[PDB]
């Protein structure tokens, strides 16, 4: 027959693709086993509703999510409303956190996630449907690890250790760890800045002799726009994008920590399977890049000047944000929601 | 007009009465104010179902609760089953913890308390009836205090600082603090070893601008039977000979009251149980005598008018009389006898 061989090849391809969009996988052979389970894998990422959405959580997220769901997975977006509250976001105000969460969902559905295999789940709603199960997990995790081990998860709250260490910094990682089991996740697909608590979950499996362990499929962090005006938001207008890109950090010849180059490589190139650099002839002229290898060689050797990369990145970000811009300009309810949340003060 | 004066006098009597069963009150002025509210005050104590019941948690508790419920209070016994589990009691085993909690309730119902204003509430059951309210309190408390402040509450878990500090030692005090608000308590009536988390609740009110603050009415810790404190305390299932053997060997310094745990039993359990202490002695040792005030009893023993061994002999027989109706419940009620049999087989962790 040879169908067996064809299925092995199919699995190898799905595995190479799933691994492609990741900066790290813990562990690849485990991911291969999960796939042979012959079933939809559950992936998830989670989000504090803390203010307008940075393009990392919309444009970049949509690329990874569509890759995974098109390869048979279901993807949960965990709107971590209680976590934002625990982390002092939006003045702790749950009404504001809820409005922001609603705005997140509007963004995601207009930026490539209006689809059957993506679920938008609210942490508070889901915890309160099964609160004995949820909080019993949280308490059992807290019994298994000492305070220092848990303090090492502080990066998941976006915090440095030099500040005051509130007890919330213990509860939050216990709860994020519980989420991984509570949602029956196969793949934790969060930014690499979440790795500590994802590793904690794997350690908890070993402690409890739980053989079903989650695969950590972490994506890379987009560097900050600068080395409000500090990030591109998913709702930004064309002039807002143009202005923020013009002033962004884009060191000549340097890719490390370069946000402009990161947008080209991680958002724009996968979206178009190319990068078209429009330039005057005296600056090298237009050029179409078909590989990231050439783009990197050309930027590192100075063939691409920062101003040219910036102009092209701005044009592409505006093209990619068009359906979001249009949704929030033309849909009256979404326009009114954005107008409300834009007035909120951003806290921590 | 004569009614106004009489209302004041009544409150003063009730205040001094409630305060008598306490070793510390934070604060008496606040308790007076609570007493003027013209509604029942909610009091509570909570208990990890962890093994045998200490005589302090059965006989002494019933003396205190009877005082409070006859003085305008309602009293909650909080069966802290999830806390026992969090604190690694009974192998963490929630089935054993539930069995032991059932046994505690059986004991308390035979301990001589007026039950019309007493409730037995299970932590897990009540929390899961209102889990959004409860866990939102827990998280807000955790946002309000730093880790070091919460580590200083470790005594409430019966643990020493030299050991490994599991994160459960942070969740537990946040949760005990939450209980105080979740149950809408007016008076936290626990042992003085719970003071840190009770102080935490008060501080939390100040932080949140909550003017309704709980009064901490702490009772004293009953000392261990041996000098400087199994054989270190009476438990609620102990037999008459168990009591006799443990009291007989207890520390009872002749002519000295301080740290004499026998005297601690006379003063905190027996005297409030009988509104007196009737000291039986042979005529050659002074003959029987009734002390009607603790000042009187203390005066006679500190000056050597009371033989230590006479205090032991009576403390033991009075403790035996007091445990009799629990013994009877567990001999004659068949389901109770078997519950006690099962829970005595548990390994204490
Ligand atoms: C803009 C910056 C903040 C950023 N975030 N992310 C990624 O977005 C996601 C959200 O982030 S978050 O809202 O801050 N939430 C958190 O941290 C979590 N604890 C919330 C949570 C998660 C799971 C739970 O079970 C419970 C709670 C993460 O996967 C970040 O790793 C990026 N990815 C690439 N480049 C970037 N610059 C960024
Ligand atoms: C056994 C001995 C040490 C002792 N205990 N108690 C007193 O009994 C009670 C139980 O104690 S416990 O079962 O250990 N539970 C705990 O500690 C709590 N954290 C459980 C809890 C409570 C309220 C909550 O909202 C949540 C959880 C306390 O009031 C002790 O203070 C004594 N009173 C006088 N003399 C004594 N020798 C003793
Ligand atoms: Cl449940
Ligand atoms: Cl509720
Ligand atoms: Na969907
Ligand atoms: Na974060
Ligand atoms: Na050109
Ligand atoms: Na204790």
């Amino acid at each position: 027959k040879a169908q067996e061989e064809s299925k092995i090849e199919d699995v190898d391809k799905i595995l190479n693709d799933i691994l492609s969009i990741s900066s790290e996988c813990i562990q690849p052979d485990e991911l291969r086993v999960k796939l042979l389970l012959k079933r939809k894998l559950i992936c998830y990422d989670g989000f504090e509703p803390s203010g307008r959405m940075h393009i990392a959580q919309g444009l970049l997220k949509s690329i990874i999510v569509n890759k995974l769901t098109s390869n048979g997975c279901t993807f949960i977006f965990w709107i971590a409303d209680w976590f934002a509250h625990l982390n002092n976001k939006m003045s702790g105000d749950l009404k504001k956190i809820k409005k922001v969460g609603s705005y997140f969902i509007e963004v995601w559905k207009s930026c490539g996630m209006n689809m059957e295999n993506v679920q938008f789940l609210w942490a508070s709603e889901e915890i309160n449907k099964k609160p004995n199960e949820y909080w019993s997990l949280v308490l059992d995790i807290s019994r298994s690890f000492n305070i220092n081990r848990m303090k090492r998860c502080l990066k998941i709250m976006g915090r440095s250790e030099g500040e005051e260490n509130y007890c919330s910094q213990i509860l939050y990682p216990c709860m994020q760890c519980a989420d991984i089991f509570f949602l029956n996740v196969d793949i934790c697909q969060l930014g690499i800045d979440q790795r500590k608590v994802n590793m904690l979950a794997r350690e908890y499996c070993d402690i409890k002799k739980i053989k079903k362990k989650p695969v950590i499929l972490s994506h890379g962090m987009l560097p900050g726009l600068l080395e409000e005006n500090s990030a591109i938001f998913m709702d930004d207008s064309e002039s807002d994008v143009n202005r923020k890109i013009k002033k962004a950090y884009c060191p000549p010849n340097v890719i490390e920590n370069n946000p402009i180059y990161a947008y080209a490589k991680s958002i724009i190139f996968p979206s178009y399977n190319e990068f078209n650099l429009v330039r005057k002839e005296k600056n090298g002229g237009d050029k179409t890049y078909y590989t990231l290898q050439e783009l990197e060689h050309d930027y590192v050797n100075g063939f691409i000047h920062p101003l040219d990369l910036k102009d092209n990145v701005a044009m592409y970000i505006n093209k990619l944000l068009q359906p979001v811009r249009d949704h929030f300009q033309n849909n009256i309810e979404a326009k009114n929601l954005l107008n409300e949340i834009k007035k909120y003060k951003v806290t921590k």
